[PDB]
Parts: C-alpha cells; sequence; structure tokens
C-alpha cells in the first residue's frame, strides 16, 4: 500500500482533545476542545481560530443546568450560518457564531433519553446523521461504549425529528455520507473505532437506512482506530486512524486502504477541507494541535456550500 509524506504545517496548538474542525459560510475556522476541565468537571469549549495568526478565541462554553459539555464534532448549516455540534454530554447543540447556543433534544422520537454524541454529517437533503458513542446525556452519569456495545446512530430530519436509526455499536465515531453524481444521498459510512471497522448502509430516505455491511478495514493492531472522516471531490474517503500515525485513503468502493498518508504525529483525530481548495486541516491528540497539508485534489462540497435556490 503506497504511503505519501506531504508537508504538514502547524496552525495552532494547546487545544485539549482538539476535534471537530469546521469552516462556516463566511470562511471562518472553528474547532472544539472536548477535554478542557475545571475542578475535575467537563468544561469543553468551542473556538474560532484566526488562520493568519493562529490566535484562539473561545466563543462558547456549553453548559446546561450546571452540567458542562464535551463538544466533539461539528457541521455548518446551509440556510443559516450556525453550527450543529455533537456533544458527548449534552447531545446535539446548535451554536450561533456570537456564542449563544441551544439544546436540540433531550429525548428522541420514541421518547427515550438522548445519548451523548461525537460527530455528525449532513446529506445534501439537509438531514443530519449523528454518531452517539456515549451513554445518556447529563444529568445521567457519563459513560462510553468503548468496551460495551451500546453506541447508537441518529438522524435529525429536516422536519425536526430525532430518530435513532440503529444501535449496538462499540463506539461509533466518524461518519460521512456518500452522494451520487446527481446529488442524491446513496450510502452512510460509520466508523466503529476499537473494532477497526468501517460500516455502510444504503440510504433509502430520511432516517431510512438498510443493508448494514462491513465496508472497510482499518490497518493496525494499535489501540484506537478510525476517528474522523471526509470525502474528496472524487469520492475517496480520508479517514484519521487514531494511534497509527496515518490517515487512510479508501476508494469509493471501500475494502482495504488504497493509499496512506503518514503524519508527523501518532494521533490524528479529525479533519476538514478548506472550501474550494486542496488544503486539509487536521486535529491530533499527541500535541493537541491543528495542522494543515495539501491533498491531491479538492474536497467534496459540504452541505453548507450547496445552494437552496440553485438552477443546476
Ligand atoms: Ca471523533
Ligand atoms: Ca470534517
Amino acid at each position: 500500500i503506497p504511503v505519501i509524506e506531504p508537508l504538514f504545517t502547524k496552525v495552532t496548538e494547546d487545544i485539549p482533545g482538539a476535534e471537530g474542525p469546521v469552516f462556516d459560510k463566511n470562511g471562518d475556522f472553528y474547532i472544539v476542545a472536548p477535554e478542557v476541565e475545571v475542578n475535575g468537571k467537563p468544561a469543553g469549549e468551542i473556538l474560532r481560530i484566526d488562520l493568519k495568526t493562529g490566535k484562539k478565541t473561545v466563543i462558547c462554553k456549553p453548559e446546561v443546568n450546571g452540567y458542562g459539555g464535551i463538544p466533539a464534532g461539528c457541521q455548518c448549516d446551509r440556510d443559516a450560518n450556525q453550527l450543529f455540534v455533537a456533544d458527548m454530554r449534552l447531545g446535539l447543540l446548535v451554536v450561533q457564531t456570537d456564542g449563544t447556543f441551544e439544546e436540540i433534544a433531550k429525548k428522541d422520537s420514541e421518547g427515550r433519553r438522548m445519548q451523548g454524541c461525537n460527530d455528525c454529517a449532513f446529506d445534501y437533503e439537509g438531514n443530519l446523521w449523528i454518531t452517539a458513542p456515549a451513554g445518556e446525556v447529563a444529568p445521567a452519569d457519563y459513560t462510553r461504549s468503548m468496551q460495551e456495545k451500546f453506541g447508537s446512530i441518529y438522524c435529525f430530519t429536516t422536519d425536526g425529528q430525532m430518530i435513532q436509526v440503529d444501535t449496538a455499536f462499540q463506539f461509533p465515531n466518524g461518519i460521512a455520507v456518500r452522494h451520487m453524481n446527481d446529488g442524491r444521498p446513496y450510502q452512510l459510512i460509520v466508523a466503529e473505532t476499537p473494532t477497526k471497522k468501517l460500516w455502510s448502509y444504503d440510504i433509502k430516505g430520511p432516517a431510512k437506512i438498510e443493508n448494514k455491511k462491513v465496508w472497510g478495514h482499518i490497518p493496525g493492531t494499535h489501540e484506537g482506530g478510525a476517528d474522523g472522516m471526509d470525502f474528496d471531490e472524487d469520492n475517496n474517503l480520508l479517514v484519521a486512524n487514531w494511534g497509527s500515525s496515518h490517515i487512510e485513503v479508501f476508494g469509493p468502493d471501500g475494502g482495504q486502504p488504497k493509499m496512506r498518508i503518514r503524519c508527523p504525529f501518532e494521533k490524528p483525530s479529525n479533519l476538514h477541507f478548506k472550501p474550494q481548495t486542496k488544503t486539509i486541516f487536521v486535529t491530533e491528540h499527541e500535541n493537541n494541535a491543528v495542522w494543515k497539508f495539501e491533498w491531491q485534489r479538492n474536497g467534496k462540497k459540504q452541505y453548507c456550500e450547496t445552494l437552496k435556490f440553485g438552477i443546476f
């Protein structure tokens, strides 16, 4: 398996558990710090990063009824410039760039308490697919499915329904949506970290998935596995393989990695493309920093880059 070693440039550092890199509709860059703590209690933060100086600004420190959050994944909305944030303690949050935020749901469509979320991905129809590796959200005691299989997958539909689409995962982490050339959602790819597996489902409609299958195999016997992921414009899937110093690259059909990207750090966590460029920003947990490198091509357009009132 061919391995490439591109030049990695440091952007910023000293961000505990650096995760969820994302660009909003104005081109601003944000990341989350899920591991920030105060007196032993969660006090996760959402930061805006100045790409010119690397300076950090905390715009939001989520807390609900005295319970601090553990923000871990982000997606920018299309119809409004707001961020949807998966929080391991609070569930799903919608955060405004001014720092104000709102809790999306405490229970799902079946009346069951919400589970803590880790990452999410919009499909082009506007539905948000979410991984939930933690147990019930605060005030429930914090737990995670690293050993036991109670991780779930949710879909937050355009008409506001929070539906659990599947469960029994051992720490579902990264997630991505494969689209057809016509823009129609085709497959859902979900990373199950410790098992070194990538799973796929066929998307038949909002919150409707079938044919669960082992889509890809993550290399290594190291502790960890697939974390965050994203597609490039040719539908190649780039996957951060936490613990093995590489980002794996899969072809549209999955299976075994077609290429590997060697990183100057052991723990790549998540990544995101800068709109309209080949530049990929990567968060990593060895130094808790954010880096950037040039890929071979542009990234796949995110939902927030699509037009609601477009002709073609
Ligand atoms: Ca993650
Ligand atoms: Ca991303």
